[PDB]
């Protein structure tokens, strides 16, 4: 559920994740999708793609199981097709998450997505 995804993002970046995705850029966060403005809002960008690719579930209210291990997010355990996908579509949105560090910017934390060019289809 998306409490699972905030505490993953927090894990690999060490940001409240809410605080600092919940409206960044684009397709960070709640809200529909834009055109990225950087990698970081892109990667929300793939995020909102593989969770339309969901079956059986609803990922924002229904959790799933998963640990946190030697610094390594481990979903493996067996979970049903959509809860494993999810939480995989977590843990890869978390995992760029920190690939992109580098790269976020402080304004567009809080972005105004109205204003964004409508996302092509995934």
């Amino acid at each position: 559920s998306l409490v699972q995804l905030w505490k993953m993002i927090f894990q690999e970046t060490g940001k409240e994740a809410a605080k600092n995705y919940g409206l960044y850029g684009c397709n960070c966060g709640v809200g529909r999708r834009g055109k990225p403005k950087d990698a970081t809002d892109s990667c929300c960008y793939v995020h909102k793609c593989c969770y339309k690719k969901v079956t059986g579930c609803n990922p924002k209210m229904d959790s799933y199981s998963y640990s946190w291990k030697n610094k390594a997010i481990v979903c493996g355990e067996k979970n049903p097709p959509c809860l494993k996908q999810v939480c995989e579509c977590d843990k890869a949105v978390a995992i760029c998450l920190r690939e992109n560090l580098g790269t976020y910017n402080k304004k567009y934390t809080i972005y105004p997505k109205p204003f964004c060019k409508k996302a092509d289809t995934c």
